[PDB]
Parts: C-alpha cells; sequence; structure tokens
DNA sequence: CCAGCGGCAGC
DNA sequence: GCTGCGCGCTGG
C-alpha cells in the first residue's frame, strides 16, 4: 500500500520501488556511474537477468560484459552476483545486512520500498533533494 | 584537448 | 581512515 510520490526529480528509484531487488540492482548501477549511461544499461542486464533466482546463478564474467561501458565493471558484476544469493538466502530486515548495499542503497530502499522515509536521513545530493522535497510536501500528497 | 566526475568493501 | 575499482560524459 505504500507508494512513493513521483517528483520533480526523477529518481528512477520512484519507478522500481515496487521491487526492491530491481531497485537495489539499480542503487549498485548508480555506484560512481552517472544515470544517463547507466540506466539503459540497467534495462538490457534485467532482460537478461530478471530476477534475483537467476542472477545468483549468472557467470559473472557474462554479466561483467554488460557492465563494460559503466566501468566498474569485474568489481560490480561479482558484487552482483553475492547481493543477489544473499538477498534470497541470507536472513535480512535491511538491505544494508546484504554484499554491495551501503547506506545509499539502504536510505534508497527505506525512502521508496517501505514506508520508512522520516525516519532516513540520507547523504546522497539526489536523494536529498527527493527527501527534502517529500518532508516539504507530504501533506500536500495525501501522506501521513 | 583532458581533468573531474557520476559507492562500497576490504584493509 | 584510506584505497582500488573504471568507463564515458562533461565542459572550459
Ligand atoms: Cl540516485
Ligand atoms: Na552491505
Amino acid at each position: 500500500k505504500w507508494t512513493p510520490p513521483r517528483s520533480p526529480f526523477n529518481l528512477v528509484q520512484e519507478t522500481l520501488f515496487h521491487d526492491p531487488w530491481k531497485l537495489l540492482i539499480a542503487t549498485i548501477f548508480l555506484n560512481r556511474t552517472s544515470g544517463k549511461m547507466a540506466i539503459p544499461v540497467l534495462w538490457k542486464f534485467l532482460e537478461k537477468y530478471p530476477s534475483a533466482e537467476v542472477a545468483r546463478t549468472a557467470d559473472w564474467r557474462d554479466v561483467s560484459e554488460l557492465l563494460k561501458p559503466l566501468g566498474l565493471y569485474d568489481l560490480r558484476a561479482k558484487t552482483i552476483v553475492k547481493f543477489s544469493d544473499e538477498y534470497l538466502t541470507k536472513q535480512w530486515k535491511y538491505p544494508i545486512e546484504l554484499h554491495g548495499i551501503g547506506k545509499y542503497g539502504n536510505d534508497s530502499y527505506r525512502i521508496f520500498c517501505v514506508n520508512e522515509w522520516k525516519q532516513v536521513h540520507p547523504e546522497d545530493h539526489k536523494l536529498n533533494k527527493y527527501h527534502d522535497w517529500l518532508w516539504e510536501n507530504h501533506e500536500k500528497l495525501s501522506l501521513s
């Protein structure tokens, strides 16, 4: 029932919130990488690996071939496979407990995937813009 | 032309 | 705290 509102800042989290694995994959794609380049590659990745169930079985070299033009391609290919494994087989309440997700991915999860944005204190240029705007407008957006 | 820039783990 | 990973875009 939690739907995060669309904002004037067009965070890709706003469209991926319904599938936490895809949202978290997107945050990994945005590690020191511009969204203008990363997000078109994200759709190619999700076409080949539509779920964590299959991503945890992937050969990281195949993933790295897709990530090549984004940089950090071997590093994040290995991260994506291990992250997808832990996402499905490790006990967790928040995704910061999982390999490859830190404060930025975790803050994204707690703003977009669950209704905990009032408890989040982001330190990310894009998250701050969205989160400040939410604090300033939540009453007019029929929120609590 | 070319330096700066768009998280996370491991140590 | 500190460093390795890393491509293409950006803009003076
Ligand atoms: Cl972002
Ligand atoms: Na983590």
